[PDB]
């Protein structure tokens, strides 16, 4: 059985990026302090990082509770809300940052265009409030349940609540990973294809970034596909034998969130461990 994974995967993630996600704040800012545009987008990102992070402390005594609330009576839907708003928001920055490196490389003598700290911030925002907004009829105080005996977990639905209701797993996988995810698809595509007619750089650099920009993708697919996969396969069938699916398909899916929770260290690595400056910058913390 599987009952301490999860929770050990949490203290790893808590334990190493939160130190990590703390860093590349610093780093974030002290890149946008010169005024740079990627400056607010991985700022934001390492914001969801740390919520993340902050939010899993309840969560690893709730799995250590055999799944069944132990924290409060009513304040988990604050926790569920932080933890699923996290989820979507960090993938929805992954999608601003790479769209702000495939308009400077593609069109470096038309982007940025004007003050872009401004546009970024009012983009930054706009995403954090529709997301906010997206979220909210997910924790508001209306269901939880409990089944056989002490499975009351947080705002949980098995089964689902109806066809009537359950297309918002539906509309969060279409609208939270596959819109981000095709995006950093395209923009990172079409950056290898402007970087083709490149006199300058040999092929030591190309293959670099082809590593670089072939290879973040790949890693927001590895930590944010099983979870969106196991969602829309319970939803679409939902809507479509439901109790064997769902005793089968349980166990897998709670785990999943605990790959999916790797994206929020990784991601520090991937944005700041890579750049050689935000590396100075935490030899300079030191």
């Amino acid at each position: 059985l599987d009952s301490v994974l999860p929770p050990s995967l949490y203290a790893l993630v808590f334990t190493l990026g939160l130190p990590a996600n703390l860093l590349a704040l610093w780093a974030a800012w002290l890149q946008v302090r010169k005024g740079r545009e990627l400056g607010v987008y991985l700022l934001n990102l390492s914001l969801s990082d740390l919520l993340l992070i902050c939010a899993l402390p309840p969560w690893t005594d709730y799995y250590l509770r055999r799944d069944v609330w132990g924290y409060g009576p009513g304040a988990c839907r604050l926790f569920g809300f932080v933890f699923y708003t996290n989820l979507y928001v960090g993938a929805a920055f992954l999608s601003c940052v790479s769209a702000d490196r495939y308009l400077a490389v593609a069109h470096p003598l038309r982007f940025p265009g004007a003050r872009p700290i401004r546009s970024a911030a009012a983009v930054s925002a706009l995403i954090w409030m529709l997301e906010l907004a997206a979220n909210a009829p997910p924790l508001l105080g209306e269901a939880i349940h409990r089944d056989r005996y002490n499975h009351t977990f947080c705002y949980e639905s098995y089964p689902l609540s109806g066809r009537g209701a359950a297309l918002a797993n539906v509309g969060r996988v279409l609208a939270g990973f596959l819109l981000p995810w095709g995006v950093m698809m395209l923009c990172y595509a079409g950056l290898l294809r402007a970087l083709r007619g490149s006199a300058s750089c040999e092929q030591r650099e190309r293959r670099r970034v082809r590593r670089l920009a072939l290879g973040l993708p790949c890693v927001a697919l590895l930590c944010y596909g099983p979870y969106h996969a196991l969602l829309l396969l319970r939803s679409l069938v939902f809507l479509v034998g439901g109790c064997a699916l769902e005793e089968r398909l349980f166990p897998a899916y709670h785990a999943s969130l605990a790959l999916a929770t790797l994206n929020c260290l990784a991601d520090p690595a991937l944005y700041c461990l890579a750049c050689p400056g935000a590396r100075g910058e935490v030899a300079k913390v030191v």
